[PDB]
């Protein structure tokens, strides 16, 4: 399992996602595409926009095809809108293959393209269920798999402060220890089940349904770890108490105010370690993943930091803060998500992120909410 073409094929600014090189059309038109496992449309900019600079030019592709059908994607704090079509796609530092796929050519934007982000489009890598306009618009990865011999599998190493996407394979060099897998509960988002939460080993002692209310997803297109209101409050209460030797304003905890120490003097060790126990492959087994303050304290330009754990009303989003500690294998073929300690993860001399198991956990499928 060696994939040296694909290693280090991701780049990205802090809090502005991780993107990848893709070409579309004939002749090839290069674009930087956000890697988003929380959506299922491959959409790209196809018109002028201030924060864009390059874009898809459909009238220059001899292989473009118009599906003569619009698509409208509203969401939490914005919208994008565009015209459906198809065209040959490739990934220069990906599998050596060209495939025809659904492309959404974006024409209206609103709080979507981010200034100085250097990505021009989005590659939704999750399931048809949540594709727009409807689940019959085949997402790119499916197309890729069905048109080639590429296994139904991708893995993501994301490094805090670049990273790798391996399509079709697990690269052992990107991580150490063992891979541990958790079931994909249902195939829309990469939904999975959390059965226990610990701050420095203290249980939140919470009815585990609260952890997945009304779902727990793995989303590379979300920066923060987002937790359900109820879980969030208890988590911050516990993190507060554990780092209480130094105190911060309410505003820091709400993800607003930065906090700064002199360069190189960051007291990582006063902040607690956060562990999520995920449902295992075998009955009555969980494994845990364990992330550091280095993961949930996001650097900003003294060394300055922004708290990267926020409230949610739509359930647990396991974002980049979580993904940055782990090689995360997206094993669609066997319906499961594999975690291993990332070889590229940020940590101090004294504490590392971790992936340990097994643990005896009874009644784990009570931990999902319906
Ligand atoms: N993963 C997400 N992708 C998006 C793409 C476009 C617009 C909004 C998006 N929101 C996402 N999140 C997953 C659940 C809520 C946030």
């Amino acid at each position: 399992g060696s994939f040296v073409e694909m290693v280090d094929n991701l780049r990205g600014k802090s809090g502005q996602g991780y993107y990848v090189e893709m070409t579309v059309g004939s002749p090839p038109q290069t674009l930087n595409i956000l890697v988003d496992t929380g959506s299922s449309n491959f959409a790209v900019g196809a018109a002028p926009h201030p924060f864009l600079h390059r874009y898809y030019q459909r009238q220059l592709s001899s292989t473009y095809r118009d599906l003569r059908k619009g698509v409208y994607v509203p969401y939490t704090q914005g919208k994008w809108e565009g015209e459906l079509g198809t065209d040959l796609v490739s990934i220069p530092h990906g599998p050596n293959v060209t495939v025809r796929a659904n492309i959404a050519a974006i024409t209206e934007s609103d709080k979507f393209f981010i200034n100085g982000s250097n990505w021009e489009g989005i590659l939704g890598l999750a399931y048809a269920e949540i594709a727009r306009p409807d689940d019959s618009l085949e997402p790119f990865f499916d197309s890729l798999v069905k048109q080639t011999h590429v296994p139904n599998l991708f893995s993501l190493q994301l490094c805090g402060a670049g990273g790798s996407m391996i399509i079709g394979g697990i690269d052992h060099s990107l991580y150490t220890g063992s891979l541990w897998y958790t079931p994909i509960r249902r195939e829309w988002y990469y939904e999975v089940i959390i059965v226990r939460v610990e701050i420095n080993g203290q249980d939140l002692k919470m009815d585990c349904k609260e952890y997945n209310y009304d779902k727990s997803i793995v989303d590379s297109g979300t920066t923060n770890l987002r937790l359900p209101k109820k879980v969030f409050e208890a988590a911050v209460k516990s993190i507060k108490a554990a780092s209480s030797t130094e105190k911060f304003p309410d505003g820091f905890w709400l993800g607003e105010q930065l906090v700064c120490w002199q360069a190189g003097t960051t007291p990582w060790n006063i902040f607690p370690v956060i562990s999520l126990y995920l449902m295992g492959e075998v009955t009555n087994q969980s494994f845990r993943i364990t992330i550091l303050p280095q993961q949930y304290l996001r650097p900003v330009e003294d060394d300055c930091y922004k708290f990267a754990i926020s409230q949610s009303s739509t359930g647990t989003v396991m974002g980049a803060v979580i993904m940055e500690g782990f090689y995360v294998v997206f094993d669609r073929a066997r319906k499961r998500i594999g975690f291993a300690v990332s070889a590229c993860h940020v940590h101090d001399e004294f504490r590392t992120a971790a992936v340990e198991g097994p643990f005896v956990t009874l009644d784990m499928e009570d931990c999902g909410y319906n």
